[PDB]
Order: structure tokens, then C-alpha cells, then sequence
């Protein structure tokens, strides 16, 4: 159905607590595009002020269409989840540390504009399209949030006795404890998720877990007693360094991205990789 005066819908490409995603396209224009619907805003604000950073996607309109909310967003590729499997999920070590350096950068892009993502994982990463075809692009369904007063600077704060925000299985472990989120915790779980690239499931993962909160109860239980020595053992210690450094942080600390990026570069460099940028599944 036409939407937005201009934009017509079209095959439903994902679900989500979100909402729903369709493939749709610019009557005028002409320019495929994903479209959002929403059973009739949080996440408008998130995009109309990380408009113009690197990786961050184009919204095209926002509003109500009826009795749904609608979003139509730039096209993008697939997600890193998708390519994690397209290469037998199984990453080599300079994709991994390529991807590291981007994926750092779109998160404190994020934070230097008052925002944490709060659901940092494979999936809401995908690569962009055409010439931005090597572009990692972070995408916010909703549960971004301001974590600063955007003009006088005051960390959001502190509180306990919340309830899971965000993926389990990349969780910070202070958030399964209940702690409001901080930029610390974006960057803890993108510490998972590196180790999740390395390894190719975590040691929490597909835990035997007979109901939801018995789940999420697991998960916690087995990430509190794995040990970064032991989730990072025979992978360069780099990781073990980035995982300990952010489970270091305070709650409102600042982080050190260019520490955390250098981390990775120097490792990219002692291992005598060749400065080619191409990423695992662009190769035979
Ligand atoms: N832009 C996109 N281009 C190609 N594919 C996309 C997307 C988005 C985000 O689309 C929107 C649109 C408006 C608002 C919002 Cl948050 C998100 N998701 N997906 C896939 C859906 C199925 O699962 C994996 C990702």
C-alpha cells in the first residue's frame, strides 16, 4: 500500500519486538527501500541526531500512516550475523580486527551525541550497499537512549533493579545484575561479540534452559563464572585486554575508543597482515 504519499510497501523481510520491516520503493525516485511499521518515535530521535556520522542510516520519513507508525530507512546490506554465516561462522582473525575498528568508532559516534545503543550484536550491524559496500552501519530499532542532558552534559543516573534490556547472550554482566546501562556496557558487548567472531558461539550460548527466566538465569549464572582468561584462551591477548579494560569502567566513565581501537591496530600490525581491506566473504 502506497505510504507516506511517495513510498510504496512490499514484501515483509523481518519481525521483531521492534516491529515489522518491509522491502518497499520511491514511486517517484525509484529507490528500493526498507519500511517499518508500528501498531499505532523513540527511535526518530535517535536518527535525526546521528544524521550525518559515518555508518549511520539515512531515515527518508517518519510518521503515522493510519493505524500504524512508519519509518522508511535507506536500503543497507546484510547483517554481520547473516555473513558470520555465509562463512561457515567462522571469521578470520583480520576480519575480526577489521571489523573491531569500525564497529568501535559507530559506537562512541553514538556516544559523543548523548546515546548508548543498549543492543549491540551481529544482527543490528549490516554492511552497506554498492560503493558503501565495506561500511559497517549501526542500526537502532529502539532501544537507544540518551544517557546525558544533550545541552548541559549530566550522565543519566544511576539505578539498579532494572529488567533485561537488550540481547542475553551479549549482555554486559552489570546489566544481568540490573544496572542501568552507561557507554561501558555498549562496549562490553561488542566485546562478546568479537569473542562470539573468534569462537563461533559463546560458552553461554544454547544453554539447556527449561523455561525463559531459566534461561536468562543460565546465561547469567555461566557468564559470571566464565573467566575473560578462559573465554579468550589461544586467541591474542588483545581481546582479554579489551574485555577487561571495559568491565573496568565505571558507570559514568568515558571511555578510552582510541586505546581500545589501538588495541587491535597493533595487533593488526604484529601479525603482518597486508593493509588490503577486504573482509572474509569477499574472498575464495
Ligand atoms: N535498512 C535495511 N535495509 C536492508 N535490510 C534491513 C534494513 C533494516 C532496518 O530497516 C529499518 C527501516 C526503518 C526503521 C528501522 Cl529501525 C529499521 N533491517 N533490515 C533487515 C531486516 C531483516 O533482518 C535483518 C536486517
Amino acid at each position: 500500500l502506497r505510504v507516506g504519499n511517495k513510498y510504496r510497501l512490499g514484501r515483509k523481510i523481518g519481525s521483531g519486538s521492534f516491529g515489522d520491516i518491509y522491502l518497499g520503493a520511491n514511486i517517484a525516485s525509484g529507490e528500493e527501500v526498507a519500511i517499518k511499521l508500528e501498531c499505532v518515535h523513540i527511535e526518530s530521535k535517535f536518527y535525526k541526531m546521528m544524521q550525518g556520522g559515518v555508518g549511520i542510516p539515512s531515515i527518508k520519513w517518519c510518521g503515522a500512516e493510519g493505524d500504524y507508525n512508519v519509518m522508511v530507512m535507506e536500503l543497507l546490506g546484510p547483517s554481520l550475523e547473516d555473513l558470520f554465516n555465509f562463512c561457515s561462522r567462522k571469521f578470520s582473525l583480520k576480519t575480526v580486527l577489521l571489523l573491531a575498528d569500525q564497529m568501535i568508532s559507530r559506537i562512541e559516534y553514538i556516544h559523543s551525541k548523548n546515546f548508548i545503543h543498549r543492543d549491540v550484536k551481529p544482527d543490528n550491524f549490516l554492511m552497506g550497499l554498492g560503493k558503501k559496500g565495506n561500511l559497517v552501519y549501526i542500526i537502532d530499532f529502539g532501544l537507544a537512549k540518551k544517557y546525558r542532558d544533550a545541552r548541559t552534559h549530566q550522565h543519566i543516573p544511576y539505578r539498579e533493579n532494572k529488567n533485561l534490556t537488550g540481547t542475553a547472550r551479549y549482555a554486559s554482566i552489570n546489566t544481568h545484575l540490573g544496572i542501568e546501562q552507561s557507554r561501558r556496557d555498549d562496549l562490553e558487548s561488542l566485546g562478546y561479540v568479537l569473542m562470539y567472531f573468534n569462537l563461533g558461539s559463546l560458552p553461554w550460548q544454547g544453554l539447556k534452559a527449561a523455561t525463559k527466566r531459566q534461561k536468562y538465569e543460565r546465561i547469567s549464572e555461566k557468564k559470571m563464572s566464565t573467566p575473560i582468561e578462559v573465554l579468550c584462551k589461544g586467541y591474542p591477548s588483545e581481546f582479554s585486554t579489551y574485555l577487561n579494560f571495559c568491565r573496568s569502567l565505571r558507570f559514568d566513565d568515558k571511555p578510552d575508543y582510541s586505546y581500545l581501537r589501538q588495541l587491535f591496530r597493533n595487533l593488526f600490525h604484529r601479525q603482518g597482515f597486508s593493509y588490503d581491506y577486504v573482509f572474509d566473504w569477499n574472498m575464495l
